[PDB]
């Protein structure tokens, strides 16, 4: 497996039609996972499965600007399971990131950070064994 936390450079940032694919396996007894699409120190798109928030499983998404988290967007549909292999696909679209897990649409996150071509790294962290992280233009 790739070492977590893992940094995937996104050369020249992101652009519509860029598809980012993450393959990994959730650890046993997982607590949290994060994908962080970063513009320097800012986080344009934080995608955070939480396995135990008040004994509920939720995906939290947010943006971090000048070290401040903004308004969370929450999705109760929770396709991850401890111990199991997953595929996360993040397709950049003109006005949002579109996320599918295990080939099923999960959520979209509208662009708050406008300079897409400066969102130049993806950080992958938390309670996974990371198998691969890659991108392709579709
Ligand atoms: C207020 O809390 C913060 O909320 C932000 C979103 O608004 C981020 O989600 C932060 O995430 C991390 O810092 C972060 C996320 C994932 C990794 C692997 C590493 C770091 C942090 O979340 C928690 O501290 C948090 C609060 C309550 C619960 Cl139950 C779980 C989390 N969490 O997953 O971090
Ligand atoms: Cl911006």
């Amino acid at each position: 497996m790739l070492i977590v936390p893992y940094n995937l450079p996104l050369p020249g940032g992101v652009v519509p039609r860029m598809l980012i694919t993450i393959l990994g396996t959730v650890k046993p007894n997982a607590n949290r996972i994060a994908l962080d699409f970063q513009r320097g120190n800012d986080v344009a798109f934080h995608f955070n499965p939480r396995f135990n928030e008040n004994n509920r499983r939720v995906i939290v998404c947010n943006t971090k600007l000048d070290n401040n988290w903004g308004r969370e967007e929450r999705q109760s549909v929770f396709p991850f399971e401890s111990g199991k292999p997953f595929k996360i696909q993040v397709l950049v679209e003109p006005d949002h990131f579109k996320v599918a897990v295990n080939d099923a649409h999960l959520l979209q996150y509208n662009h708050r950070v406008k300079k897409l071509n400066e969102i130049s790294k993806l950080g992958i962290s938390g309670d996974i064994d990371l198998t691969s992280a890659s991108y392709t233009m579709i």
